[PDB]
């Protein structure tokens, strides 16, 4: 594949990935927080 298209991919699913998680966790801890507040 195109070194720049797979890297683009790669640099899109590699970063965006943990970043989604990071969003997931932030939203989780926020959820906890949102749940601990009630």
């Amino acid at each position: 594949v195109m070194p720049k298209q797979i890297v683009y991919w790669k640099q899109w699913l590699s970063l965006r990935n943990p970043i989604l998680v990071f969003l997931k966790t932030r939203v989780l801890k926020r959820w906890r927080l949102f749940s601990k507040h009630e």
